[PDB]
Formats: C-alpha cells, structure tokens, sequence
C-alpha cells in the first residue's frame, strides 16, 4: 500500500519513518568511529535508526543521536530507534534487563521499538553465543508467546514506545498473534527482503495482520559480507537491475531501494561512506512504471544471502 512519503501508520497508532538506516561490522579504512557515520545520517533527515544488543553500536550510536539533541537539529519526538532483545535474555523473568542494559548504554530516554530478534533462545550469560563447549549451542526452552507476554509488559511500563518481532515466518508469526490474552500486537517483522528474495508471500500475509515488513539487505550489501561462499550472484551489478537504472538514470542502488519502498515496505540502508548515504536521499526523485515493477518483481531466486 503506497509509501514513499516520510511517515507511516503502525498498529499502535504510532508512526514510523518510511526509509531507515542500520549499524554493524565496518570498513577497514576510517574503521569504528561509527558516531561520525550516524552523524552524516541525522544531518540528512535520517531519523529512524536500527541497532541491537548483539552488534552493539548503542553506546556510541546513542551518543551521536544524543549530540544532535544538543546541536539543535533533533528534538526526541523526531527520533525513532529500534533495538533488539537477545536470544540469551529470552528467559521471561529477565527480559527487561536487556532493555535497561539497552537504554543506559544509549543515554536515550527510552526506545521507540523493541523487537524479538530470534525465536532461537540460548542460555543466560556473558558470551552472546555459548556453544556447548563445542558442537552447536547450548539452547534452553523458553516460549515465544511468553517472551511476547514479557515484551508487552514493558510498553505498558513506559520503557519502550512500541513492540515488534524479527525473523519470524508465517508459522512463528501466527502463533504470537493467536496466543491466550494477547494485549499489544506486533508492528514490524524485520525479515530480509530485496529483489532476489522479495517475499511476495510474506507481503501478502504481514499486511493481512497489519504487520509492517521492515527489511534488511535491501541493497544486497555485497561488500565483504561474512557469508559469501557461492562464486556467483552479485545483485547490485545484475543485468536487468543495471538496465532499468539507466532507463531511469543512476546505478542500481536507487532502484533496489525504489522498488521495495514502492511495494510499501520500510527498508534499512547501512553505509558509513557519506557518498552512498547521499545517493539514497534521491530515492524519492524517481518513479516506477508497473511494467517495470513487474520486470523487477521477477529477479528473485529465493536465495537468502544471510543464513542461520
């Protein structure tokens, strides 16, 4: 349902910005002074940011937000922040610790969204992926509905403005939303989507239950990418995609954006280079014809470039 303007309805009668930014592993050159890169993000309009416990940037991303509410650029109501509850911290009697641990470290007043980062729950502790000495990980059975009971509580507790899920599919999704006595329903489902795994099936489902598919790896990432094995498919160098983004001029990042935006999906861009965060404010100076949309709503393999 069409997007492309600055803000959008989200369940709770709360409004998300439509195009977002992400934070994680970096560029060798210049390295992990991420504060600077989030500064060439809010100095551009970029108001919705996405982080996690796991790829902690928080302490130093929190701070650049907490510097523009000092320049006199931002005023809080204007800043939307996603963070995530971690797999270890999934055990119900403790959820809120991850949240506080998330909020002290950001120096932000509270968070705007908190989401279920995984059904995959591992035991409580100090190492974020405790493999069982070896093999795979020590995992323990806590419950998905239960962590959601333990999520709503916190909104109702004023600590995080809205709640949502991530990496859930239609089976884990339906469950969240089917449990006894649910109160605050899901907003987003930050699954990975883009032209080569653009879930037409999650879209004609998320939307049925007002769940807003926010997406990572929208522009394919490609640089370095710590999961590359297949000696083949660099999508933002693809045939069709490097055609249409000449038929409407400038190289295929902006079409990678444009399409998803145009489907009515809330994308996440990562960057650090000023340059590629700036070609992306252009994502609204373009347009997309339906023939083309279908010549784009065609590229899909179904290869998940990120894997569990």
């Amino acid at each position: 349902m069409d997007s492309i303007s600055l803000r959008v309805a989200l369940n709770d009668g709360n409004f998300i910005p439509v195009l977002g930014f992400g934070t994680t592993v970096p560029e060798k050159v210049a390295k992990d002074e991420v504060i600077k890169a989030t500064k060439i993000a809010i100095d551009n309009g970029f108001r919705h940011f996405d982080s996690a416990y796991l790829y902690e940037v928080e302490e130093e991303v929190g701070q650049a937000i907490r510097s523009k509410i000092e320049d006199g650029t931002v005023k809080r109501e204007d800043i939307f922040y996603t963070s995530k509850l971690w797999s270890t911290f999934h055990r119900p009697e403790l959820v809120r610790t991850c949240l506080e641990k998330t909020l002290k470290s950001t120096q932000l007043d509270y968070v705007d969204l908190y989401i279920i980062h995984f059904p995959m729950a591992l035991q409580p502790g100090d190492i974020f992926f405790p493999r069982d000495e070896h093999g795979k990980l020590l995992f323990e059975t806590v419950d998905i509905c239960d962590t959601w009971e333990a999520m709503e509580k916190c909104k109702d507790a004023g600590l995080a403005k809205s709640i949502g899920v991530s990496n859930f599919n239609c089976r884990q999704l339906e469950r969240i939303l089917n449990k006894p006595g649910l109160k605050y329903k899901p907003v987003c489902n930050q699954v990975e989507c883009h032209l080569y795994l653009n879930q037409s099936k999650m879209l004609d489902y998320c939307k049925s239950k007002d769940i807003i598919l926010v997406s990572y790896c929208t522009l394919g990432s490609s640089r370095d990418k710590t999961w590359v094995d297949q000696k083949s498919p660099v999508l933002l160098d693809d045939p069709v995609l490097c055609a249409i983004a000449k038929k409407y001029k400038q190289t295929p990042a902006l079409v990678a954006l444009r399409y998803q935006l145009q489907r009515g999906v809330v994308p996440l861009i990562r960057s650090f280079n000023a340059k590629r965060i700036k070609e992306l404010t252009q994502v609204f100076e373009f347009q997309l014809a339906s023939e083309d949309m279908k010549a784009l709503d065609g590229l899909n393999r179904n290869f998940r470039y990120n894997n569990a």
